[PDB]
């Protein structure tokens, strides 16, 4: 049993619900936020811009300390960091961005980072403003994803078609 409220249940593991991940996150504080990075960690729109601006920049400082230690991440990579005030942890995953011209394929390589923690809360990677299908990340994650993560889509429209749209 956990804290997470008002999900629709589409699994056995994946459950999805009409959220602003950076309200739900600041509700529940789970062990797991993930965010929706790019490779540099530069948390400017879309879902990191959101989460960031939520830490007050603190997770944009934390990230240029990493991104200066270790370089950037790859396309489909991670890596853990605080959590701030939202979160035990931020689990920073870089899904491709079609606005650039990255492989879709990259997508399930980017769930399966979820893999390593039990219970996440996260949005649908590569969704929005990084152009992929909604629909088609939504499979990519149940098809992908064995532990149990909390979905939160944060356009009312996109969770309608999500859910009617879901075999
Ligand atoms: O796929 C990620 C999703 C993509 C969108 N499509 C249409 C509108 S935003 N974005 C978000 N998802 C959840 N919480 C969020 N807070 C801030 C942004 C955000
Ligand atoms: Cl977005």
């Amino acid at each position: 049993v956990n804290s997470f409220s008002g999900y629709l249940k589409l699994t056995d593991n994946v459950y999805i619900k009409n959220a602003d991940i950076v309200e739900e996150a600041k509700k529940v504080k789970p062990t797991v936020v993930v965010n929706a990075a790019n490779v540099y960690l530069k948390h400017g729109g879309g879902v990191a811009g959101a989460l960031n601006k939520a830490t007050n920049n603190a997770m944009q400082v934390e990230s240029d300390d990493y991104i200066a230690t270790n370089g950037p991440l790859k396309v489909g990579g991670s890596c853990v960091l605080s959590g701030h005030n939202l979160a035990k942890h931020c689990l920073h995953v870089v899904g491709p961005n079609v606005n650039k011209g990255e492989d879709i394929q990259l997508l399930k390589s980017a769930y399966e980072n979820f893999n390593q923690h039990e219970v996440l809360l996260a949005p649908l990677l590569s969704a929005g403003i990084f152009g992929a299908d909604p629909i088609h990340s939504l499979r990519v994650c149940v098809d992908t994803v064995r532990t149990n993560v909390y979905l939160a889509v944060f356009d009312k429209n996109l969770y309608d078609k999500l859910v009617s749209s879901f075999l």
